[PDB]
Order: structure tokens, then sequence, then C-alpha cells
């Protein structure tokens, strides 16, 4: 079995509510927003360590959060069934802007871009951008592509979404009017895929196994990786602290790091007691990061008090 990890920077934290939490955003190091199932919707001041629910005058409570983004105080929150919110004052206030009943699928992801700016996918892979505040959307992308398993976007706001079979993923890119497919690259079943650091994606493929785009070609795909060397336990998402540390969180509280930019991974054995599957990772600084779960549960990074930088 691979060594066990030194120090455990996940500290759990139980959040006022049993609801599945989705999506997590700051407006700088200490406010910010989380959102998930059940129109569920909560605050924080200190950076992370507590939260308050924030309750919506909603026509329903049915809604679910799939994705919230802010750029300073303007903040942007999408669901399902299709709803948008906006604030212009760090959510002090929200407003919910009517969105087209022509919007092909429901949105699935949003992105603040400053400034009344905003970029938004629907879960069929329809791209609107706003320049206004959201009182105009220019569509970028209509034709369609399907329900997609998972969607990622790079810092220069690129898009990979994997198939919904995972039989294949699909890039965009601003400029581009249609999404671009890409078939056989690989002959293992898709889960979830991104971006590194350095301009190459990341795959996981179901069996526990990653891969890494080849920075010649991000076309071509090197070795399939095993971290843990068994089969028996599947990823589920992989995100960067550092361009050199990774961490990957699975199925049974598997929660691995990697030091080497993916290549050797130790596993942190300290949250297999944490009852939640961890589905998503997020960082948002070096000393800044959370793990997304079921039943309220939230993990918080912790620096190490002994690491110098």
């Amino acid at each position: 079995s691979i060594p066990a990890l030194d120090y455990n920077p996940w500290e759990a934290i139980q959040l006022p509510t049993t609801a599945t939490i989705l999506d997590m955003s700051f407006i700088d190091r200490h406010h910010g927003w989380l959102v998930g199932v059940n129109a569920t919707l909560m605050e924080t001041r200190d950076g992370g360590q507590t939260w308050e629910p924030r309750t919506l005058v909603l026509d329903h409570s049915d809604y679910r959060f799939n994705s919230v983004s802010f750029q300073g105080n303007e903040g942007w929150i999408v669901g399902e069934p299709p709803i948008m919110l906006h604030t212009t004052d760090g959510g002090q206030s929200w407003s919910q802007i009517p969105l087209d009943p022509k919007l092909p699928g429901s949105p699935r992801l949003i992105k603040a871009l400053g400034n009344g700016s905003a970029e938004m996918i629907t879960n069929v892979g329809a791209i609107y951008r706003t320049k206004d505040s959201g009182k105009n959307w220019q569509a970028l992308v209509q034709e369609a592509i399907g329900v997609m398993r998972n969607l990622n976007r790079s810092p220069s706001g690129e898009y990979v979404a994997v198939s919904s079979e995972g039989s294949f993923y699909s890039t965009w890119e601003p400029g581009q009017t249609a999404w671009e497919p890409h078939n056989e690259t690989t002959s293992e079943e898709l889960h979830n895929m991104g971006f590194t650091p350095d301009g190459r994606l990341w795959m996981i493929v179901n069996g526990g196994k990653i891969a890494f785009s080849d920075p010649d070609n991000s076309e071509n795909w090197g070795e399939l990786l095993s971290p843990l060397r068994r089969n028996s336990v599947g990823f589920l998402d992989l995100a960067y602290r550092t361009p050199n540390e990774v961490w990957l969180a699975g199925g049974a509280g598997a929660l691995l790091c990697s030091q080497d930019g993916g290549q050797t991974w130790q596993q942190d054995v300290d949250v297999k007691k944490v009852p939640s599957n961890f589905y998503k990772i997020l960082f948002f600084s070096p000393d800044q990061g959370f793990i997304l779960g079921q039943k309220g549960i939230l993990l918080r990074y912790v620096t190490d008090l002994t690491a110098a930088p």
C-alpha cells in the first residue's frame, strides 16, 4: 500500500445543513459563498472556518444551485430548473435575472468576468456571454452536444467537457463556433477532465487511473498511471494546490496527495474516517482550499504550522 502522508491538512467542518454542496467562490480572502442542493446558500466572513445560511425569496426551494462565481463584489449563481441570481454588493442582496425560455437545457456553470460581463454554459453545452449584467445574452455556441458528465474551465477561458457516456471529451475556446470532439484518445471510460497549471490536460478514467496530456501535443496522452496501484478505488476530482502539489479525491474516503506533479502519491489516511464522498476539490490560493462533500460536511485546508514556505 502507498505511503501515508505525514501531515493531514484537511479539517472537517459540519455545515448547518445536510444538503450536498455543489460549488464555492470567494469575493476575497475572507468573504465567500457556497451553494448546493435545495437552494442551499451560505456565506462566510472568516475565510471559510464558519458559514451562515442565507435564505432567498424564491418562488420555490427545489432549485439545485450548480455554480457560483464572483469577481470582486459582483457575483452570479445559476441552477436548475433554470434560475440565475446576480449581486453587485458581495451578496448583501441578490436579484433574480430572467432567463430566455429558449435556453437549451439548464445552466450548469457561470463564470464572473467582472464589470457586468459573465459567461454561462448549459448542461448540453450551449455557451452564452453577457456584457451588460445579464440584460442581454449573446450565443457563442448553439449547437448542443448532449449532457456533459463533467465540465472544467482553463485560466484562458477554454472549456473541456466529458461526454455523457465517457466515450469522448469535447473542447471549446473563445473564437470557436462549435465544440471540438476528441475521439479514441483512450480506450477507457472517461470520468473527469481539467487543466493543469502548465497548460496540459488531465483525465480521470474509471478504474482509478489518471493521465496527463503530452506537452508537445494536447491530442496525445501519456501512460495511464494508477496512483494506488490497485484498480479497486475510483477517483472523482483532481486539483492543484501549487504547480507541484496535486490532490486526488475518490470513493471510500480516498484522498491522495502528490508532491511531484502526479508521478508519486501518498495517501491521507486521517480522512478515511470522514463519512462523505469527496466529490470536488477547490483551491483558491496555496493556503485556502476546500473539499466539497455530502451531509453538509466540508473539508478545509489548514496550512502546516511546521512547513516554512
